[PDB]
C-alpha cells in the first residue's frame, strides 16, 4: 500500500466537489511512533538523506511526543491540529487534550544554552518537512487533475512559515508560497518561476507581528505574518483529520477468461 | 469519447455505493435516430457485420421510431423504458406518453404475409443484440471489479427473453442466463462452463405462460416466463434514465514542468 | 414443536417481503446449555452419530461456555453474534457484553501441547456443523419456495470459513460456496454439480489475508479471504436474533361438525 | 386458481392482525358479467342446481346490470357496496356513482303485475345467495383457525335479512343469525344447534321499521331490524373492496434435487 513521497490524492463527493487528502495527518503520526521510513506509507533519488533525514526526526519527533506521552491516562478519537508559527501539535484523548511546541522560534534565548544534539534534532526535523514540501510540489508539477484549479495551498501555509522563520533565524520563493495561502495549484504550475521582488526592510526588523488582545478572561495572542505583497496575515488553526479508507481488496488474483473458447450459440 | 461496444460503467456514491451504466440507453437512443456505427460513441474483430448489422438495424428502428414520430407534437424529460416479450419501447413527450413493440413474438399469424424484408430488419435487430449482449458478457471476463459481487444481471432479462423467444420462433445458455435476472456476475465469470441440464417438455408446450387479471377497471395482461429450474417469473417494467454526464474537460495539453530546474533553496 | 435438523423457516411481511429463519440461533442456544438432541427442538438416517456427536459438542459448548459464565453477574436482552474466522460468539448482559473464541485456529502453537480431549472436542463441534450445513443444503433442495430467488446464503458463511479453515489445518465444493456470500439458494438448486476448478498456489501459501489498520486509538485487525474466483472478502460481524414466536396454540382438539344434519331450512 | 364455494380466506398483517377475505366481492362482480361457475373461480354433491341456479342467476344479474351499464360512459377504481334491505349493489366510474336495487322487497304492489320471469330470476338469484351462506357456514365447520375467536359474521348480516323477507313475502336459523351481526364464528361452530326461542307477535306486525329524519336538506331514511332477542339494530351501509392479489406463481415445476449423490466431502 505504498504511495510516492510528499502526495497528496484527490477524492470525489457528489449528491462533483472534489476534496484534498494531505500528506499531513499521515506525516505527523508516523512522526509521533518514530517509524523508519522502510515501515512507512512510502524512487527517491533526488532526495539525498530522505530516509536518514527522515528516520532521525522520527526518532527525534517520537521521545518529544513521549516527553508528553508519559502523562496520558490508559483510557484518556484522534483530531491533529497545528499552530503556526512555533508549529505546534495539538492532540486529544477522552475515557471512551493537550499540545507541544514542536518548533519554537518565536523566543528562544537559549542559543548556546540549548545542547547542540537537541538543535541537530529541529534541524533534521525542518529539512524533513522542508524537503516534504518540494517533493509535494515537484508531485503537483508531475500529475495535473480536472481539479487543479478548484482548491488552494491553504493547508500547507504554517510550515512554510517556520521554513522562513528558521531561514531568519539561522529566499523568496518559499515566503512568497506562504504569502498567499489562497493561492491555487495550476496557477503555480505555470508562473512558478519569476516570483520575486519588503525587499529588505519590512523584514528586517521582524518577519512577522504579535498583538494580544486582553480579552478580560484571557490573553489571546496572535501572529501576524507580513508578505512580500507588503500585506499581513492572521495566522490560524487549522484541525486536521484523515480519511477512514475502507476496508476493500483488490481483483488482483482474479482469472480472467476468454468467452470465443465456450461454444456460444452464435 | 469512444468506448467499447457492449459496454458498462461503474459509479461510486456515499454519504460507496455503486451503480451501473447500462449499455442500453444509449443503444436505444443511437437506435432511434438511424445512427452508423461510425459515428456513434463506439477493436471488434470477432464481431462480424457489427457496424454493417448495427447500420441495418439502426435504419430499421429509426423508420420505426418515425413511424410514430409523426404525430408527436413539436412540443410534446426523457425516461425510455422496455417490456417483455414484446420488447416494446416506452415514450414521453410533455409540453414543457406512447409506446412501439420493437419485436411483437406473443402472436403472428403471419408468418409469410410479412413481408421477408421487414423480416431481415427484425433479424438484423435481435442479432444486433444478441451479438451486443455477448459483447457485454465478454467486457464482464475482460476487466473485473471490487463491486462485481455487489449487483446482477437483472437489467438485460427482457433482451435474453426477446433471444430465445426467436430461437423458438425462428440454446441453454442465453435461457438459463434470463432464468435468474438476480444472478451476479463475478458469478457468471467463475461458472460460466457447465449451466446446462424442461428438457423438452416444459418449453415444447409453450416457453412461457399468459395471466389476465380482469381488475374491473381493465384486463391487466402479464406475461410469466418459465425457467429451467422448473420455475416461473414475472415480466416487469424497468425504467431507464441516463446519467447527465458532466462538462469536464481534459488535463490533456496541461504542460508539466520540472522543479530541480528551478533554482530552489535547498 | 419438533423441527427437522439443518431447517430454515420463511416469514411475510408488508406494509410482501419474506425473511429467513436461521436455524442458528436456536443451535448456538441449545450448545450453550449442552442440550441433548432428545430433549432439543429436532428421520436423520444418513446424519450418523447425529445426536451422538451432537450431545459430545453440546456438552463441549457447554463447559467452554461456564468457563466465561462464571465471572456473569446475577442481573447482568440477547443478540448473539459471530466473527470468522476463529468462530468466536458475542454476548451481553445487562442490569434490567463479552465473548468467547470457540475455534481459534487463526494462530495455535500448541499442536501436541493442547491435549488430545480437547482436540476431540472441537471435531466433533466442526463435525456437528459442518453436517449441520449439509443438512441445511438438503433441506433446502427438499422443499423449494416462492422466494428461493430472493435472499442468499449470506449468514452461513463463516462456518463454511471453519470447515475449510480445519479442513486445511487438519477440497472444493465448500470453499467455494463459502466465496460467494451473496450467492442465492435456487442458484445452487439447479448448478450445485459442477462447481470445480488458486487451484493449489494461492491457498498453499495461506487461504486467507490478514491486515491491521493503525486506527491511531486501536489496531483493528481484519481478515480477508480469499475465493476460488481469485478474489478475496472483508471478514464481517453479523449480529443475530431469533424472532419472538408468539403464543398460539392449535385447533387441534376442534370437534369439526355437519351441517346436512342439522335441518337446515333448504 | 380455483377455489371451493362459498368460500373465506385470512390474511396476516403486522407491523400479528388477521384480516377476512369475503367470497362476497367476487361473486358480485361474476354475477355482473353473467359469468358461469365453468369459467368462475370456483365437490358440489350436496349443492343442488349449484351451476344451473348459479348461473340463472348470473344472466339475470347480468341484464340487470346492463340496464344501468347503457348510460355509463366510456371513459367514467371499484368500491362495491350493499344496503339492505332492498339489497341495493352501489357503483361508481371516473374519468381516469349509480346503484341497483337487486330485490326490492321493501314495497311491491304489482305482485302479479311483475311478470313470472321476473320473479323467477329473482327466486334463482335469493336461492344462489342462500345456499351460499349455507355452503359459507359448512366451511367455517370444516377448517377452523386460531382467529375463528377474532372476527364475526358482520360482513353477510344483509344477505340473510333479504332471506327472511323473502320467506316472510314468499325460519329461526337465518333469522337469529341475522340478529347479531357481531356474532363470533367458532361461537356458531359449538352452539349452532338449539338457537330457537316475537315468538309470532313483533313479526306478525311487519319485521322491521322505518323511521325517516326530516334533516332539512333531505329525507334519511332508514330501516331497523327487529331480532329475535326483541331488540332493534340500524341498518348500516359497508363499501367493499377487494385484495389485490400479487402476480406470484409457483414452485410447482422445480427440480428438486438429491445431495448424498453429490459428492459432499464428508
Amino acid at each position: 500500500e505504498r504511495r510516492t513521497f510528499g502526495s497528496y490524492k484527490i477524492e470525489e463527493i457528489t449528491i462533483k466537489i472534489p476534496i484534498l487528502d494531505d500528506g499531513i495527518f499521515d506525516l505527523i503520526n508516523y512522526l509521533l511512533n518514530g517509524t523508519h521510513f522502510d515501515k512507512t506509507h512510502y524512487d527517491y533519488s533526488h532526495l539525498p538523506t530522505l530516509e536518514r533525514d527522515f528516520n532521525t526526526a522520527s526518532n527525534y519527533v517520537s521521545e518529544n511526543y513521549s516527553i508528553i506521552v508519559e502523562e496520558i491516562d490508559l483510557n484518556k478519537s484522534e483530531s491533529i491540529s497545528l499552530k503556526s508559527p512555533d508549529f505546534t501539535v495539538v492532540l486529544e484523548y477522552f475515557k471512551k487534550v493537550r499540545e507541544l511546541p514542536l518548533l519554537p522560534i518565536m523566543c528562544r534565548e537559549s542559543e548556546d544554552s540549548i545542547s547542540e544534539d537537541i538543535l541537530e534534532g529541529e534541524g533534521a526535523v525542518i529539512q524533513v518537512l522542508k524537503m516534504f514540501m518540494k517533493g509535494f510540489l515537484v508531485h503537483l508539477g508531475e500529475n495535473p487533475n480536472s481539479y487543479d484549479r478548484q482548491l488552494t495551498i491553504e493547508k500547507y501555509r504554517p510550515l512554510l512559515i517556520s521554513i522562513i522563520g528558521y531561514e531568519f533565524t539561522v529566499n523568496h520563493i518559499y515566503y512568497q508560497l506562504a504569502t498567499f495561502d489562497n493561492y491555487p495549484f495550476d496557477l503555480l504550475r505555470f508562473q512558478l518561476q519569476s516570483l520575486i521582488d519588503i525587499k529588505e526592510r519590512i523584514e528586517k526588523d521582524g518577519l512577522f507581528k504579535v498583538i494580544t488582545t486582553t480579552n478580560a478572561r484571557g490573553q489571546y495572542q496572535s501572529v501576524l505574518l507580513r508578505g512580500i505583497n507588503g500585506s499581513e496575515s492572521y495566522l490560524n488553526l487549522k484541525r486536521y483529520r484523515k480519511f477512514k479508507v475502507r476496508v476493500v481488496g483488490n481483483v488482483d488474483n482474479v482469472i480472467k477468461n476468454d468467452f470465443s473458447s465456450l461454444k456460444l450459440d452464435v
